[PDB]
């Protein structure tokens, strides 16, 4: 079933999720309107992929949950709120492992 189209989609995933992670310190930074749509722009990009990577558990539900958990942008101080950091981090976690399992099942 898993092609390596699907290895390019994790790629692009863990791409966008860099991308979502400095969008959201971007933004907690200058607290610009226009840096938060960008955000959610490229929220709504990782959530287009995530559905297409359907198949391919429980690695994909936390991908979803912390999706979701990601949807507010809180700031203090600068940055990220303590919560809203501790989740970009799980949530660049998963990305990877995401990545690990993708490429064991397209190959194996």
């Amino acid at each position: 079933r898993s092609t390596l189209i699907d290895a390019r989609r994790s790629e692009a995933m863990t791409n966008v999720a860099l991308e979502m992670e400095r969008s959201y310190r971007q933004y907690c930074v200058l607290d610009d309107p226009t840096l938060a749509k960008v955000y959610q722009s490229q929220r709504k990009r990782y959530s287009d992929m995530l559905d297409a990577h359907a198949g391919v558990d429980k690695l994909y539900q936390a991908l979803r949950q912390d999706l979701n958990a990601l949807a507010q942008l809180q700031c203090k101080d600068s940055g990220p709120e303590a919560a809203a950091a501790a989740r970009l981090e799980a949530f660049a976690n998963a990305n990877t492992e995401m990545v690990q399992a993708t490429r064991t099942v397209v190959y194996s």
